[PDB]
């Protein structure tokens, strides 16, 4: 509830698009490597909560992305990720619900015409009344799927922009 | 010129330290990855002006740290890199000398005391008349000399700002 209400911090981008000027495809292909690097990301981090379960890497992976994210205004995807970092180091106990969460984007109305549960993973950790990390890797496993479709969310409105399939 | 006259872009680089509040050493960080791809960087750039002279690949290293720079809100360096990218594909073919871009800073209390000469590496490229890279080559050589002394000024208000050495 102190993530960002719009997908795209338009102060930060349109100082990068600023440099298509004189570079006719700069901005497109910092989006681009940032789409292939999130999908990478994505399942390098689903495959730590579906092996290993370390939440050192997952911490690691969460701080990569943050940066990523946040240098091309992408605020809504490094704010997940700020949150997936924190609960991996065990700063933080609880992740809202894709609900609360999808309330509150300033313009709601891109979510409609879409299904908002497409891209989820089933959450397979079996909870532990032993393993320390079970409640931290249940909610990061949360967080991965709201950084799913915030990732979705952003990859239209950029399309939009471009006027191209992103 | 239409180089920046401010070293800093702040309304950039705030957004990204605004995320040091639940990361307390996020932007501090970054910074200092850029320093280091930053210094690799000019060291490859300078390999190929007294090595094999292939301008593709100093368009490609002054497209990265183009990249780099501009997503922190280093403005300056940006714009110099910029102009690397635009001689290396042979369409610009001039490059102003060290006085005129300096003296557009907005404060010149800053180069009070340096040496704006202090870190330039000698030209060492020799006007062939039947080589048309010739020209193109030197005028990296003097851009790459501006970036040395515009990444200088950078940690100088860096520095200061994080009160300690970058």
């Amino acid at each position: 509830s102190t993530i960002p209400s719009e997908i795209i911090n338009w102060t930060i981008l349109n100082e990068i698009i600023s440099m298509d000027d004189d570079d006719s495809d700069f901005s497109k292909g910092l989006i681009i490597q940032f789409i292939d690097q999130a999908q990478t990301t994505f399942a390098q981090m689903q495959r730590q909560l579906d092996g290993e379960k370390n939440l050192t890497e997952l911490d690691n992976l969460g701080h990569f992305l943050k940066g990523s994210s946040a240098a091309l205004g992408l605020q809504r995807i490094a704010w997940v990720c700020e949150r997936i970092q924190n609960l991996g180091r065990k700063m933080q106990h609880f992740f809202p619900n894709k609900t609360e969460l999808v309330n509150t984007l300033s313009d709601k109305s891109i979510i409609n015409g879409i299904n908002i549960d497409e891209d989820d993973e089933e959450i397979k950790i079996q909870v532990d009344d032993k393993d320390e990390n079970s409640i931290y890797l249940i909610l990061i496993a949360k967080a991965l799927n709201q950084s799913r479709l915030e990732f979705k969310l952003a990859r239209i409105e950029l399309s939009k922009y471009y006027n191209t399939n992103l």
